[PDB]
């Protein structure tokens, strides 16, 4: 039963972001962020014209969140920060007290309790006030970004060990990929996400080097950042198949992990290469992919204590190009499709591939010569109910998977937070797509959370330190 066995100091949690779960979006001195304005200006690119504007409550209701994560016995809650609860203007003149209180209250709430904080600093919910000089794609938001991290390690980081600069900047790019799409819809698609990135790739080696600078020696915590990669399944063996699933790869997550935990640091060759040669044959004088110095290549590489990372699907890859010119999916030559015979999920995107898990864990093992990885996400949707059994199946396989990379494969794995404790407002899908572990009544005001099957299920797995005997093969 070893290889059914967590090993003993791995950390099991759950995990939520603040503009999902919090509501109060204007409330006591809070500004307004991307997602604010999404959902006020732009209901048409969400279901049902949802809004965050309450969604759990989580600002009123954190300890009843706190309530859940003991019931299931979470030994880490992973939550975001809102930048403009804290900096409403977010540049940092004005620090808004209630949210320092805020996030207060709830690290004390769970330390009292006995769950561990980790905390990201930024998922997805950038102040306007800084998306009205561009946002990502602007340099200028590296320093504004260090100074979001200041305020943060200054007033939580005595309590707070655990902590993720960005999660999926490969998904927030994308807002600068399409005109419907997430916040800020801005339609620059292979140029304006790739000056995001860049961007955002300064920005956390710049907090990094801040901890390390003002805070480290005195608080003693760990700084990520939270990277999402599906797995890329060559759709036949061949040579040319296995070629376009490597592009996918560092196209995806090489474009934020080579820079930051390889030792020769700077984007991959491939995507260098390949933006390079559309660009020229596209007629452009400058490659549309930004270039790095020397200088700060070597300021990038090695701002990690851990890798954490995003899983939850696979795709079949096969050689080829498509997608529009420009975009990153046609720079990224492969051709990408799912395998009807997955099992489906209430998500377009989501299919059920658990060996995925395992084969994508190997895949970072051997380019980043097996960094701490914790998981600080995976889980699935459905369109409700509490008897998940969909969801339990989910979990029991990648968790199955995730401890064969560990014990057979060698793979570092520290922990792992599932998403979401509970439902929650799943950007463009509202609150049609439900993944929690915990169910959630958005009809009724005071937003009842409900244990469902898998919430069950997953506090046997974190109590037992197994998997049970019923879901082994
Ligand atoms: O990767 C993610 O998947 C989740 C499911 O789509 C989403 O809700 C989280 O905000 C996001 O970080
Ligand atoms: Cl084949
Ligand atoms: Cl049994
Ligand atoms: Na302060």
């Amino acid at each position: 039963d070893t290889v059914y066995t967590f090993p003993d100091e791995f950390k099991l949690g759950a995990a939520t972001a603040s503009y999902q779960i919090e509501g109060a979006w204007d409330e006591n001195g809070k500004g307004p962020n991307i997602w604010d304005t999404l959902t006020h200006e732009h209901p048409d690119y969400v279901v049902d014209g949802a809004t965050g504007d309450i969604a759990d409550d989580s600002y009123h209701l954190y300890k009843e969140d706190v309530k859940i994560l003991k019931e299931l016995g979470a030994q880490v809650y992973r939550f975001s920060i809102s930048w403009a609860r804290v900096l409403p203007e977010g540049h940092d003149n004005i620090v808004n007290q209630d949210g320092i209180d805020y996030y207060n209250n709830l690290i004390n709430e769970l330390l009292a309790n006995g769950i561990e904080p980790m905390v990201t600093m930024y998922h997805w919910d950038l102040p306007q006030a800084l998306q009205d000089l561009g946002g990502w794609p602007n340099l200028v938001l590296a320093k504004y970004s260090e100074n979001y991290a200041r305020v943060l390690f200054k007033n939580f980081g005595d309590r707070v060990k655990l902590w993720l600069t960005f999660n999926e900047p490969l998904t927030f790019m994308d807002g600068y990929a399409s005109e419907i799409g997430m916040a800020p819809s801005i339609n620059t698609p292979g140029i304006g996400d790739y000056l995001a990135a860049h961007t955002v790739i300064h920005a956390h080696a710049r907090i990094y080097h801040l901890y390390d600078q003002e805070f480290r020696a005195e608080q003693g915590g760990k700084v990520g950042i939270s990277l999402n990669i599906n797995w890329c399944e060559p759709a036949t063996n061949s040579a040319e198949d296995r070629a376009s699933c490597e592009n996918y790869q560092q196209f995806n997550l090489g474009l934020y992990a080579h820079p930051i935990f390889t030792e020769e640091g700077d984007y991959p060759a491939v995507l260098k290469d390949r933006v390079s040669r559309n660009s020229a044959d596209e007629g452009y004088t400058d490659s549309r992919l930004p270039q790095f110095t020397a200088e700060e290549v070597e300021y990038i590489r090695g701002t990690h204590d851990f890798l954490g990372i995003n899983f939850y699907t696979a795709l079949l890859g096969k050689s080829g190009v498509e997608g529009y010119e420009p975009s990153r999916y046609r720079d990224s030559g492969v051709i990408l499709t799912q395998d009807a015979a997955w099992p489906i999920s209430a998500s377009s995107w989501l299919k059920v591939v658990p060996w995925g898990f395992r084969k994508e864990l190997n895949w970072i093992k051997n380019e980043y010569n097996n960094p701490p990885v914790f998981i600080t996400e995976n889980g699935f949707s459905d369109y409700g109910g509490l008897n998940d059994t969909g969801r339990v199946h989910y979990y029991t396989e990648h968790l199955k998977e995730m401890l064969k990379a560990i014990h057979e494969d060698g793979v570092n794995v520290i922990g792992y937070t599932a998403w979401s404790l509970m439902d929650n407002f799943e950007w463009l899908r509202g609150y049609s797509e439900k993944f929690g572990i915990y169910a959630v009544d958005f009809e009724d005001p005071a937003r009842p959370r409900i244990p469902k099957e898998s919430a069950k299920v997953l506090a046997e797995i974190m109590n037992t330190r197994k998997i049970p005997e019923r879901f082994r093969d």
